[PDB]
């Protein structure tokens, strides 16, 4: 078992956790790129496998703290540009990535807290550090 | 941590909050320009970054209480104007950007309020006062 | 704070409130012209305002209770017209403007009420009592 | 108030109700023919009205009982007709129409009824008794 | 009424019903061949009605049981085919049409079942044994 | 009856099941190529059966525990195979099919587990071992 | 001080008390139309008052002893009906409402009485006498 | 005054009560169909009435005397049936309803008697013979 | 020590105390506004404090005497209000708050007396004279 | 009468009685599935009847006396199974059913026994010897 | 063995107990964040342990004698803080968090004491002096 | 018989039982997976068993005697972990399963003692000595 206190995405400014992190989600995908001619030993969808693209999404929710690391995001998002962003696997290891600040937004209510969503994107060539 | 109390959008006219502000969300956006060449060191989707287009979109719901900012953003519907508006981060600042009024409506029921949405976007370039 | 049993819609035959007004809801909207010219500030997305078309949509629901008021819904509906509609906000006033009846629907259970949606839509200039 | 129990829809063979008749919704439409002019008072959409196509659509939910109005709907959809159809508003009345059968399902757990949905809409013009 | 364990749906291999039969609802369409002239009596959307093709949906849930009928729908899927399939309806009768056996899907998780959906649709002319 | 803890997917390096399997399901698909002549003895939709490709999907579930097999599914990732594939039946058998790595999803909470979704889909002919 | 024995409900056949009236309760409700908008001096909840729906519940215990006023409660629960019903405070005054019969009860023992409870909710418009 | 004695339920072979009858108790319901309109000359709640569906529930409690009506609760349980019931009200008379056999239990103590609960629920239309 | 005589609850018509005043209990609330974040010393949960609601409810019993103030309550409850209530704590002081009438009921036996509970809530902002 | 010493649960291992069975209580239930069709013949609800699911479960208390029917239903917990169950009824006969072992308790005070309660619930088709 | 004089909450303002403190019961909790795997020896439900939440809860009733600290409460209530309460176990030690005031609630009958209960949760990072 | 002096929790450290053990109770679930196929011989309830999760929790209630026993549960509690726990029963044996330590709390009055409950579940594969 592995907690989920332990996996963290981190931005540069050298790397550091962003403050609220109540959820954060990175996601990879690969678009499937279908190769099905007409003979397969029953009909079967082949599909070729490395043509694919491949991806890499971060979906990171919290509540408004005010850190340096947040105030990054910020820069990042006005001075819009694609630094190295970083994210642990508990027992697997980090794996920093080029990512993009595809879209943020700040919430709040009338009597609940001052609340983020923060929606990256993978935007180069990924690693892993084992 | 910060209050949801705290972060506010308000009006021109001078600055003033409306009313009913049950709950607010500034929300912030890029369209992530794929650029994607046949090279790339894993197949990894790389991704531009300042080239994209920027957004923010206020989406504000409130109970209808009469007031002279509550009058204004119905004069700034008529009237379709895209005035400044002006929304507080607790500890970050505020934005003071120019947005339309997009989507307003009132609603009602037969034992409940009066309670309205109010749906702004991003109309021109934007701050940050630190 | 206002009643939400205050802000009523009615139609013309003079204007009366129709019966079942259980939920009601006026809500309007404007299209959001983009012009997003290559220079902008910090990339940020300019939009232009008073070019945008600018709407309005009334959704009503209620238990069906015979009155004119809701006999004449019916015969707006099958002599097609475009008559007009006037819904009061409790403290800004009445809004007196053409609609048409764009979807009706009565519903029934075989325990509940004989109930009824009524879904409108501007058709022309609105107005503003204050 | 009028009760739910009171409107009811009704096939030909002479006219009568079929058997489950759990929850019943006539709804009817028109598609809002938009004419918006570039010259209009506040830059409202106008609306045209009686141009627009209007529409009825009846969604009828139900427990399977063996009728003979039951077994009239599996005829009328295998040999697909338009028959009359009636439905009964409680004080307001009948609307005596032309409609089609578009689609019927019957549905069955392993603990519960044996259900049916049974989905109609408009073929011709409509009435209203009063 | 009508009992939800009397309509069976059952494969030919002679005439067996499968394991796992938790839920399960034909479900019949015809897709309304919308013919409006301009000439209405009140511009009611005029229908054709026997024009229209007409299908019919067999979804029918599950526990995963092995029999042979559970195989044969594998076989069924496998060896591409649109046998016979008969759907009861407890007081009308059987359908007896030819269909597909257009997605199956087993499921199951570290606690519960093995379960699984089988999703059919019309192949030919159905029937009804009354 | 079926425990849902018998059915189990797994990879090659030799078959072994992933760490965290909390739910899984085998999804297989066809398109029913619809071959609908004027000609059908009630105007029924008539299907062809055998010339629909098919295919077959597998959604995995589960918390992040570090296995071998877990860090061979990153790999199969980064170095884009379409290894094989097996996924157990109980009382059926396996399936031990080519399929890709589709997308996968790392995700992690303030208060719960390092969990994971695995998505997959066919990549060849598939196979059964009764 | 006030006598518990004379608070009486009572019947319309022309109004009389039942016969077993060991312990009755009318009482009255509002839910709390919740109008908390951010701003409140303190953070303190604010609430609408008059919005709120309203309403009368009267639960009579007794013993059944056979009156006519005892057996027009079973004709108002069978032939479901809303009729007057009015309950005295000894100095306050009687109450007057339209009610129903929402749920009675008879019970017995092998020893003791032949009891019943009596459950009535409001069902319009309330009075008061003074 | 009534005696608890004289009020019997009693089950069809024909009727005969049940031997061990400690304390039984009918209890009517209705769900309370809420007309609530906008409209309510004091913001009262307002009440259809005869649209509610009605109920009937029988909880008969006693001690495990072998009787054939005894048995026959058993055989009405386990070859599931909704026989006619019968319950009488002392001074009004039966009321003679279809009921099902819902909840039966049958206990017994180290010191104690053989003890059952018997909990019946309405089946259908009941009746009133006065 | 303080007597439970003194804590008085006292309505407007110029404060006046109710006169059956059985038991008294003024109850004040807040929702603890959780703010957990990932980082926690020891994974404790962190709350935010002055982001809740804060509210106040006042339940009193009683024996139904009839007053001027007693009758307030019920004009307090039909002409639906939110006036100025206070509650003096013996050595702290009046409360001195906007409450609305939630919930009152009267009751009485065939033995005892005429009572009432009187239940109260929170309207607005409260305070404290020490 | 009928001695509650009489009526027994009892283990396979051939069935004998648990040592500590200060009081059992087998109970039946089924979960009344509701057909409530739009036409009843005074609005009451309808039931079907056999349609409903029906269950059994039994809960036993007692004194650890430490017996290898004692041990057995400890190995039945630990080793999930599902074995035969008989209940003696006094005069009516035995059960004989297939359950499970629920939720099984130990619990010992610091001045009485050790004792347990054994709730088990069904798990098949039940009989009854008569 | 320990008296319960001697665990003591205190405020502070240096820290000193309330006036009231009748019973007092700090309760700690976690919420168990349940980590089953598919895999499991026997079927065992797995947990993880050290990624649960981890709060407290303090529930002080008492007498209301008029103190600093008492009044303090109401101020902490007021002006809503979290500051640092402290609680000794006879042996252990202090605890030493910061709570907040989350509900309090002043009481006093007709013949009784003037009473109060006060329950506070956790808001911090607690710790332990042993 | 057995004595309730002798079933014992007991901590590690090599294990030893808590001082103030006044009541202590084990609690063994499963939540019985229901496998409810349309088919069952008279429409019983079918189980699966061995496919349900089981769980353990332990409740040992007390009074606060210092012992190292008791400062390990502390230490437990804020250092969270999840150690082997260790409950006899009399003559069957130890059960020596790891448990996490869920909700402690202590407690005391101005009279009694300082008592404490402290309630455990399941967190792993447990055992039995015999």
């Amino acid at each position: 078992a592995q907690n989920g206190k332990d996996l963290l995405i981190k931005l540069d400014l050298q790397f550091e956790t962003i403050a609220g992190l109540r959820a954060t989600r990175i996601s990879f995908n690969a678009e499937t790129v279908d190769v099905t001619s007409l003979e397969s030993q029953g009909g079967w969808r082949e599909l070729l496998g490395g043509a694919g693209v491949r991806s890499a999404s971060i979906s990171g929710a919290g509540v408004f703290k005010d850190a340096d690391t947040d105030e990054r995001a910020r820069q990042i998002f006005f001075d819009g540009e694609v630094p190295e962003f970083q994210v642990i696997i508990p027992d697997f290891g980090i794996v920093q990535g080029p990512f993009m600040i595809t879209s943020i937004d700040y919430a709040g209510s009338h009597n609940g807290e001052a609340s983020y969503e923060l929606a990256m994107a993978s935007a180069g060539a990924l690693s892993f550090t084992a």
